[PDB]
């Protein structure tokens, strides 16, 4: 009667979903990651003092606008926000800062001419129309079609030249100037990285970023392109691959194997291919994380209406759950939070939302499928990992405690999807903050000095675990509790499990 | 390659998410049953023709608002917009016509009082008589009450002779005589009001189809609105709004005595908090699912679209998960009624709802709904649950269903087919009530009556192919599916072909 | 409360088997078609009338031994006890005649009548010079297969009188081969020899079976159980021999080795049916296996259609006793649980003291066993591994099959003339007994081979419309379930018809309660 | 493609079927044990030595014959035999000894005569007739007969090979209908099918012999026709305080039996699928379903079931079994069956060793054949929520064990319960139970896959050395015996401190050096 541990019994899908329950209140924690845009309205210190007590995880921000000088700042309020509550290491929640790359663009029922002559930069007319991608007329063929200003206008090609494409206007309106173009269904040629991009990554580097939201990524190589950019120095920060386009979505394998994770980019996704189809889309991407245990972001127009309103629309609302019961390590919020009203309002909204989806999964079917579709290995901390979400359904227990150094370990554990949180105790604090990143890992930051004695120094990040999961109310004394540990000092990896009570002190 | 048929044969749920797939292009057919309100934006004929075009299936009137006269010209202009289309009854699509009912300082201090103060209304004055007489005999100390449409919200803090004081939890600006709504109180209001019992008898006048009754918290609300229509509305389906606390408790009895259900996540989700809207949504549809009754996903599934021609990503996905619940079907409420891009917004529906459909994952849905039905002696049963394992076995392009009632169709569609159900009627009244079941595309077969039975059955089954061929549901050589009987009556359907499309 | 219901309304298999109830009874229709071998203690026409109200269906005659004059006349005794239920075609029972090759062997050479000791580790040259045909010895055996060398290598085992003796080849020769023996014992004369895992190149079929098989075309039998199948290419030989004669006898490949095992999937293609012909398999292959090989082509044989018999020491001990072991009962229901389209009877019928009680104790144990199928899991399991088709008769079939476990059906009916729709509906294993109405007489005795088709073989004229021709043998079925005891006035069965008179047509279901006589 | 592996990644039970392969050999261990009976074939010390390497793991001694001077011999050359292996703690292999009670009986009085299908035979209880049984008059030692039977009951003497119906009941007598004749000797055992049989739990004669097992250390006892809870307590206070770690195994023998299954099966440390008797009583083909019910039940509580009777009757006289016989072995093991038995196969044959050898040989083929993709979603599916340490990490540590193909999963027991609740989950891999307490390795015999070992080392003065030379010793044992090598990777319980009832730490090492 609590958790929705009723429909978790049924023995049919069908009976599960008949035996949600309304009036059974979600357990405290909260496993899903909430990334939100900074921006004009979130920026200020203070605000971003309430934004993380409302839940805010992971700060993004937009390269698309602002300068680096304007990030640096954001950054460093960011900062000082998360470590306003240092103090108190029971109490601080990590929060990470995420880089999202401008990436690639092309920019500017009557004929309509599309020409490349330099000339037509500065006359743009409603006969003849002039963009910047010196290869289109390479990658378009007749039949073709191309977008103009986020999917309003759509020209289809009907003769092809050297220099200029004469097209027919499908859907009308009004043409501006500067607006993005869109090519659905092109093997798009643009370069990985932008002269921009190369730029904004250096400075994630020098800044310290968490991680990089990897703009229009079409193939593994793109995802390499990164990676390089990044370099030597940059080698810790993981690449989430944002697919915003068909041919994204079509090599989606190549992309996941070389990306850290996924960000499902339904903006301009939805741009590139039809509305309707975006569903299939978020669905496959997610699946196929889940399967191969990386991180996947459902991101864009989650709480859309929530920029001008303090509650949002009947859909969003839905939009949310089914993100998080689709198996979204992360909800993403992108203008509700970077210049809307209410803020704060959309992050609580997240937090509300995704915890009571999270009780609403339907943990039986997911986790015979997850252990049916993954590969045996010899690999000690995977078995370890399997064996405690086992047992942690066996005893309902209030948490999984997982010390890790690189935070393999608890992401190893994420992947089976337990109900439990699983407390991850790291003294590296880019551990800590990328740990966000992973289905039901809270992860918190030891700052004790390494013990002389290994077991003593394990039993103390042992009783962190123990005080903060009292002290945020995921569980009090005598309730069961999973411990996965090392045996043994720095050599070896993660093989321990214990079955614990929590104590007294 | 098509209809998500890669996905429809995976092993597990996760690796059937895995295949979903863009570029598996739908089927033409399309399931899931879409009702419009209509309103200002979309009562002329003109519009209605398009909007029958673009696929309204049933046209909803909202009786919250309008005189019985202007809601008289919205039936005759639906009738008139439908009726355009009955020269060639191969491409007619009955339109059915619904009637929905209406029967009802942030910390700063406010006493509801019972005694008449309709003269005045200020913050310093506090909050109205209200029309609610019995308001201080269902609130208890702890309570919440919430004022214009759940802006404002109070918590009861004394109890008193004639009146109850309050300290606002959310602060605003109150306005004059605004909706009420009390969070998990016991209502005692009329199952009907006294507008509602005039504009019921409206209804049955002008041959309505379905009512969707609102605030249903009960069983014997669904008697009291059946009652009301009585012996002359017998035929007339009630669908149990459910909107409040209480009808999401009482869920079952309200089910076993409603004809189906509507999810009416607006005031519901005023009425409970927001975040939980989804799961009473999956209950009810599960639950209807289960009981084979028509349940409707309602309220703001393409809202932005009263404004702009294209939805929200949120709303794509709202209307796409409502399909992959088991929603019969989905509605569109202001949408259609008063903003701009009516068409297109019909259109959206259509487009998605097609798409959803393709993604279900029939293998297990129907391993579940044959499992989770009782054994039972009853032939028809029997009868549409082999034409429903026979269909996937053939991936046949529909299954032809001759019937007068509509039951037969409907036993065929609580399987949960992939196919189309053309579902042949004479009786007007079936063809337009059976858009409130997934699956069932219903046709009015206007040929008279032959003097030979098995001749009489060729012929609407021969409109059913004609159909099915215009439509774009099969081609010749493909193989469909055909449920008769053995006699004229309706009950006997017993009898199951597999025949190519001539 | 019967049939396993409480059962088969299990979640899992483990619960399932958890409420298996001794006190819950059968319905009377039996499903697993009985094969029994006639011999000595069976053949007379009144034993054999007897066989056939126990429960016989087939009646297996062994071409190991006896003369053609020897099996004509068991054959005309099993057509006379056959017909003599005739006049009353509501309760005749078709009875399908087998032919069961004697089929390619390896021999020993002779030495009157006496014996040797074989030991421990000695040596024994095996030879192929005709010298030694009857001068074999305790050092040197002769043997009748010439290729034996090409076919054996260093290693290799060699196995003498069904498996008693086991050699092992140490060195190999132009015309012999020197070997250890591993296991000892008492060599007489003329005994079988064995090749555990060779690519054993002897014909097909022996210059007797060509004999045999020319007599079983002459004597009109039902099916062909042809021994030692090995691959694709014998059970063509069998199908040739044959001939466009023989064309309509339904070949039973039996599996009795480790090649035959290991080609399992073009035999079972190229074949009608299949034995698990575990006795000689267990000479084959270690007995500890036997079970596998069993259980794998009883799976094979589901999932192709086709059916599977199992076969010999079911019911040993009722060689002697008029009760089976603990173990035997075993055998037989898990043969039934594991999918077997028949289950078959050998020296229990041929030559025991009890060859009724034998065929009343498979009857009793076939029918509580098909109770306990777990069906909810079969079926499932049945319709997701088959392929789709744009086939009608497959999808009425299974559209059937669905419709009577909704309506806990007594029968489904099935009219057919080839068989052939009768057998789609039993290849989806309904618990409901299919009573498969044809004119064709052969069809009725060939459906035997099939789990649950109960074959009628109607009598009356082609009627002069078609619609009343239907009825006619609709009627009939009616008035057999009735008599049998299969359902009574009101249940509620399932009818399979088609369109139009010729074969091929089955696209009708219909669910019709049993009405007054 | 080693065991049956291709099979058990299969997705249905059909293709796992399909998937069988005589080709995919299986591994060294065998996790069903193998309960011998004992008798004049197999009593010496030198039979009793090979009948251990060939694989028995519990003499069982029949009590139904033999004086308590024979059976003390029986064991003592059990004990010879069994600790002649005794110097080399790395092989060793514990073998239990079992007490299998007579329990009580209805026998006929006092030559032989002919009893026809359709004639009277009236059964009395006046003992003038106990020397003067005939064709027409019949006695019965069971008094209140009359009490437990109605007109229509069945009455079967000689193991079911005569059979009566009763038509009038009387005060001390019943006038029946012959309905199976054949001849009737004297002193013969009588069955009362479905009858509610209220002759005492044990009679005189098992009073005495359970408090000689008590008096010879034996580690379990087979009580013979428990029909009811009730049973099954009188077993145990006879038993008493000196004999309550002794397991009580109920024999199901009747209807009653298997009709009060539930109660029996919770008062009991285990049941034996008697089917001798069970087939007398019942009609023999519905043995199976007791069978499998028994077995199923047995599996969903996590308590030890034997398949017992006729298994490889015919290795009696035969050095080879039936494919009947070979078949049912199989299948008991795919059933679920914790051990199986062999009679007199073992007790007075020709070919007991051989009779051994098959056992072990079918039960480690029907291990491998196992659907455990199918097993283990159900056992887990179907047990308890609880808050108790030792059953989560016991799951924990089997599902671990399934992930990364473990060679074996190390536990260290004293009472034998924590290896228990790793076998009830059914794992592949063999199971090390390391105990000093011999009792505990002797009795783990009765639980698929345990295979226990006697650590004989003293106990070290620091706790977690003492841990480690037991998890050591385990190590060796498994490399001697062939489970895993070097570097294969094994599941290891142990506890959080000393005494029973603490097991909650599990590790997946690998196998050192
Ligand atoms: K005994
Ligand atoms: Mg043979």
């Amino acid at each position: 009667q609590t958790q929705q541990l009723h429909a978790a019994m049924a023995d049919t899908f069908l009976e599960h979903m008949c035996r949600l329950d309304i009036d059974s209140p979600p357990i405290t924690a909260r496993n899903t990651g909430i990334i939100c845009t900074i921006g004009p309205a979130s920026r200020s210190v203070e605000t971003l003092k309430e934004m993380i007590k409302s839940g805010m995880n992971v700060a993004r921000l937009n390269f698309s606008h602002g300068t680096h000088e304007y990030h640096a700042e954001t950054i460093k309020n960011v900062r000082t926000a998360t470590e306003s509550f240092a103090s108190d290491p029971i109490l601080y929640r990590p929060v990470a800062v995420a880089l999202d790359t401008k990436g690639p663009e092309i920019r500017t029922g009557a004929t309509l001419k599309i020409t490349l002559d330099n000339a037509y930069m500065e006359k743009c007319d409603e006969n003849i129309l002039w963009l910047d991608y010196k290869n289109i007329c390479k990658v378009v063929e007749v039949g073709s079609k191309i977008y103009v200003d986020d999917g309003l206008i759509s020209l289809q090609v009907k003769q092809k030249g050297a220099d200029f494409l004469v097209t027919e206007v499908e859907n009308g309106g009004s043409l501006g100037s500067k607006k993005g173009v869109n090519l659905p269904g092109a093997a798009v040629d643009l370069p990985a990285v932008s002269e921009k991009d190369i730029q904004d990554l250096k400075f994630g580097v020098e800044q310290d970023v968490d991680m990089v939201f990897a703009s229009f990524i079409r193939k593994a190589s793109d995802v390499h392109e990164v990676r390089k950019v990044l370099g030597e120095k940059g080698k810790n920060i993981k690449i989430i691959s944002k697919i915003e386009n068909h041919e994204g979505v079509r090599r989606f394998d190549e992309i996941l194997e070389a990306s850290d994770g996924i960000m499902v980019a339904r903006g301009d996704l939805g741009i590139e291919i039809p509305a309707e189809k975006v569903f299939l889309a978020q669905k496959m991407m997610i699946g196929r994380c889940n399967r191969a245990g990386k991180p996947v972001i459902c991101a864009t127009q989650m709480l859309e209406s929530m920029i001008k309103k303090p509650r949002p629309t009947r859909a969003e609302g839905s939009d949310v759950a089914n993100a998080v019961l689709d198996g979204a390590d992360c909800i993403m919020l992108s203008g509700e939070t970077a210049k809307g009203d209410y803020p704060l309002e959309a992050v609580r909204m997240q937090h509300l939302i995704a915890r009571e989806a999270e009780a609403a999964i339907y943990h039986l079917q997911l986790f015979e499928e997850l252990r049916r579709l993954a590969p045996i290995t010899s690999d000690p901390t995977e078995a370890t990992a399997v064996g405690a979400v086992e047992a942690s359904f066996k005893c309902c227990s209030g948490a999984i405690i997982v010390l890790t150094k690189s935070g393999r370990s608890a992401h190893q554990v994420a992947r089976y999807r337990p109900r439990a949180p699983i407390i991850a105790v790291t003294r590296n604090p880019q551990t800590a903050r990328q740990a966000h990143l992973y289905r039901g890992i809270f992860p918190v930051l030891c700052k004790d000095p390494v013990q002389e004695a290994w077991a003593e120094d394990v039993d103390l990040r042992v009783n962190f675990a123990m005080n903060v999961g009292k002290a945020r109310g995921f569980f009090k004394k005598g309730d069961v509790v999973i411990v996965l540990t090392g045996w043994r000092p720095g050599s070896g990896f993660t093989n321990t499990m214990r079955v614990v009570p929590v104590p007294h002190h």
